[PDB]
């Protein structure tokens, strides 16, 4: 047998000769996520059945796109643990736990997720939460090399996305724009992990001369130097695409840090390359072209979203394009060689813009509704921080010419803080520089707000700039898609199931429960001529952690496991045990001032993980259902006693009295829970 995971440039480029394999996160460099396999089709997909499953170690967000090469599957679970499984029956071959430094677990904004690995010449590459990029021997399961990609240990840098390997170089970015960091993309040698090059996405100290054409161009679009301490943002924490013929690596750049443009860049400048699509030479990393989807990004509008390279008929002529549906709500068709904007259309309502100006390729700002930094109001904006589309991958099907997008219809308030926020030294707290996500505390209000949020699979036609068909979901954060030559599109839903639709009409043809929400993109491969289809299930991520209450509309519990199906499968689906009863809360406090003080601390230090207003999404602990014993050791826990479980220490940020204030607030919220509880039952 050949070396396991023996993938190289030519093998990926020639992926169609091996449709039974999935050797790059998006199967191919164009990341179309379209499988030529058709044993399973719109004619028999109804016979599909679970073949095997594997239980992952932690029940938190599962966002991994499995990689399959010659009988072996390489996937991941929470905290970047890498698994190698026999693709035929799910037998565990080896398990590599990089042991992501839990002391830095709170540096992750959106749950301890990982979107998968990459392979190359017998090695598996994984981006570890704590910021390390590591190579793993495909055969032994032992570490080959490891490098700390963090350019500054004082900044909250993390890695959640899947790396891509180009010309023997492992490409990876990082996350952290919610805490305040300067974004960048690094390329390391696949063999030694020796840094090949590094492309920063936003300028640094404006005093120093710009380094590289990219920065000479970007530096002009920023004013003042307050963004240097803030970080600037522009992290490339997710998607990447690559065109061999043009030798261009396509980088998806994220949002600005801080979010507020007035505090970040004197409310002036486009702030390149924030919320932009950037192309650079795969071998040198030098700038070639770019397209900014959201100039002066002020609403957390990243452009790290999935980019698909394809060829389409535009104006009667074949055009090699790049397609993307970033957070701002536009679907872009761009010439992947020159950066020319070929077309742009909203796939969802957008309150921030009055539409695109095709003469310049720049969107017109709707100040009255979105310029919260200039107007005086708290604007309800849509899309909001989770966009019209987030990380969940989309896919392209050449037999229909449609792009299947897991879209969102959500909104939130964006309010400007009058005084210039001052950077905080604590590394585990959001630092957005503005007020957002405000919502009712009462259950009635939350439910009402949740009804304004919804999701939907959009089968978009990039040429017509129109939706061919659409399928609605009760909430957001539904799974990524997968297209196949069998007139099928697969997708997992937030509400708990795995589905198969007819690619051309959207008719639901197959469906099974998944035991938990399915956010990861589905994958398909073959072994001994038999086609398999696998989903990575596990509710979690940013949605169900931060907006705990709203996400309850999904009615699913966390339960991370690999689920793979095949024609005839009869294996049984394992399900999570019932949620335990909630112990009764301790006596409520008469110190409202203390309660109030605690509420403000909680909002700034605990919401991203335990839920806004203490209402958890059920993935991470709900602080209103603490047992009497946990209440007894509340100080010890807050001060590091639970670090091994990802519960950061707050010993460096709070005084004991402050900890007690939060405690009193949580106990008060626990009593509110009691008053309600039925109102909560009607979320699902
Ligand atoms: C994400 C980085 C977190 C932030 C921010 C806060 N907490 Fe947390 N907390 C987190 C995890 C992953 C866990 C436990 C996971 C497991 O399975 O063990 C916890 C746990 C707690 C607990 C104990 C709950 C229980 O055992 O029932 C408490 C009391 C707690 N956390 C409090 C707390 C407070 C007050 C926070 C804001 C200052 C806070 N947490 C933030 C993850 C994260
Ligand atoms: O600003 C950043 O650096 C950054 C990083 C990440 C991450 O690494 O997961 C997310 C986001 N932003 C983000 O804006 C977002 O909506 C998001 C959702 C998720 C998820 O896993 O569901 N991650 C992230
Ligand atoms: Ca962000």
């Amino acid at each position: 047998a050949d070396i396991p995971a023996n993938v190289d440039g030519a093998r990926i480029i020639a992926a169609d000769k091996e449709p039974g394999n999935w050797m790059s996160t998006g199967r191919t460099y164009d990341e179309q996520r379209y499988s030529p396999l058709k044993q399973i089709s719109d004619q028999n997909v109804g016979q599909l059945g679970l073949a095997w499953s594997y239980k992952l170690d932690l029940d938190r967000g599962v966002e991994a796109t499995p990689i399959v090469v010659d009988g072996v599957m390489y996937t991941t679970g929470p905290f970047s643990v890498v698994y190698a499984l026999d693709a035929r029956d799910g037998r565990l071959i080896w398990k590599y736990d990089p042991q992501s430094d839990r002391h830095r677990a709170g540096e992750a904004c959106c749950d301890a997720v990982n979107r998968g690995v990459a392979v190359w010449k017998g090695k598996v590459y994984v981006g570890v939460l704590d910021g390390r990029l590591e190579a793993i021997d495909a055969k032994t399961g032992q570490r080959a090399w490891s490098v700390d990609t963090r350019a500054d240990h004082k900044r909250s840098y993390t890695i959640t996305g899947a790396p891509r390997v180009v010309n023997g170089k492992v490409v990876i970015g990082n996350g952290g724009a919610e805490f305040g960091v300067r974004g960048y993309v690094t390329a390391y040698d696949a063999e030694t992990g020796k840094e090949a090059w590094r492309f920063y996405t936003v300028p640094g100290d404006p005093k120093l001369p710009p380094e590289g054409k990219g920065m000479e161009i970007a530096a002009k679009t920023w004013f003042g130097d307050a963004y240097v301490e803030q970080g600037g943002g522009g992290t490339a924490w997710d998607s990447f695409a690559y065109d061999p013929e043009l030798n261009l690596l396509y980088i998806g750049v994220g949002n600005g840090s801080l979010w507020d443009p007035k505090w970040r860049s004197q409310a002036k400048g486009d702030n390149l390359f924030l919320s932009s699509i950037v192309a650079v030479n795969a071998d040198t990393g030098e700038y070639v072209w770019h397209y900014q989807t959201t100039p002066g990004d002020a609403w957390d509008y990243t452009a790290t979203q999935h980019m698909i390279l394809a060829e389409l008929p535009i104006d009667g002529k074949p055009r090699k394009v790049l397609m993307q549906a970033p957070k701002n709500g536009f679907f872009y068709v761009i010439d992947r060689a020159t950066g020319e904007l070929l077309s742009a259309k909203g796939i969802v309502p957008q309150s921030w813009t009055k539409g695109m100006d095709m003469k310049t390729g720049r969107p017109i700002l709707d100040e009255e509704n979105a310029a919260y930094w200039k107007n005086g109001k708290r604007n309800l904006v849509t899309p909001a921080f989770w966009g019209a589309h987030d990380w969940q991958p989309m896919s392209y099907n050449p037999d229909t010419g449609l792009v299947y997008i897991p879209a969102h219809i959500m909104s939130a308030y964006y309010e400007h803080i009058p005084e210039a926020p001052k950077r905080n030294p604590f590394k585990s707290m959001y630092q957005l520089g503005l007020r957002t996500g405000m919502m009712p505390e009462g259950a009635e209000g939350l439910l009402e707000m949740a009804k304004s949020w919804s999701g939907k699979l959009i089968a978009w036609d990039p040429v017509k700039q129109q939706a061919a068909w659409e399928v609605p979901y009760v909430t957001i954060f539904n799974g990524g898609t997968l297209s196949t030559a069998g007139n099928l599109v697969f997708e997992g839903s937030a509400d708990g199931r795995v589905i198969a639709y007819a690619a051309d009409t959207g008719e639901k043809l197959w469906e099974q429960p998944a035991a938990s929400g399915v956010m990861a993109a589905p994958v398909t491969y073959s072994v001994d001529g038999e086609q398999y289809v696998t989903f990575m299930a596990g509710w979690g991520g940013a949605f169900s952690t931060f907006a705990g209450a709203l996400s309850l509309r999904a009615g699913v519990q966390p339960y991370a496991q690999v689920l793979t199906y095949k024609l005839g499968g009869t294996a049984k689906l394992q399900e999570p045990a019932p949620r335990p009863d909630t112990p009764k809360p301790p006596a409520l406090s008469n110190d409202t001032a203390s309660i109030e003080a605690g509420a403000k601390l909680y909002d700034g230090y605990c919401s991203q993980c335990h839920g806004i207003h203490a209402v958890s999404g059920g993935v991470l602990p709900d602080l209103r259902k603490l047992t009497p014993e946990k209440h007894q050791m509340f100080l010890g826990i807050l001060f590091g006693g639970r670090v091994p479980d990802g519960m950061p220490s707050f010993a460096d940020a709070f005084t004991p009295e402050q900890v007690d204030q939060i405690h009193q607030y949580l106990i008060k919220r626990a009593h509110d829970l009691h008053q309600e509880g039925d109102t909560w039952k009607q979320f699902s």
